[PDB]
């Protein structure tokens, strides 16, 4: 939903772990090689995401992963949002302020 | 990046950022392409311009408002692939 996507795709490790997971998709934790940042802190990220359905928890050959919830943000994260790469910046809300 | 996707994943913006790619015209020209009245459709643009997504031109005989950028008019126009998104009764929290 229009109030979940984008509060869990604006988010300064949540968008790092989207674009992460298209050449991830490995373990529980395997974004800390990824990021630098703990198997402790990337996975807090993770219980949002999951119920938010951005990302599906599976099992692979041995054990098991986190991949995007479809084709479709492997895609549209992808392409690139085009924004130069949204990341947290001291920018201001209102116009004319 | 915060204001960014608060301003593109909300109700009326949405519908804005794309109907101002099919259109560009005048201002509240944007009360044709949503069904929403010129004053209530223009409330949402003036967060919207100091988000940076949306900037004031002026054309042939008057003003205008347009996308930031080509940027935007392409993420938004190839589709964010979620089925367009919409205000919908989903939740949050995993495992939940
Ligand atoms: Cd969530
Ligand atoms: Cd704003």
């Amino acid at each position: 939903a229009l109030a979940r996507l984008g509060r869990a795709l604006a988010d300064p490790t949540r968008c790092r772990i989207l674009v992460a997971l298209l050449d991830g998709v490995c373990y529980p934790g395997q974004l800390a090689a990824h990021l630098g940042l703990t198997r402790s802190n990337v996975s807090n990220h993770l219980s949002c995401l999951r119920g938010c359905g951005l990302v599906v928890a599976t099992y692979e050959g041995r054990q098991v992963r986190y991949a995007l919830a479809d084709s479709h943000l492997a895609r549209a994260l992808g392409e690139l949002v085009q924004v130069v790469l949204a990341v947290d910046t001291d920018q201001p809300c209102v116009a004319e302020r």
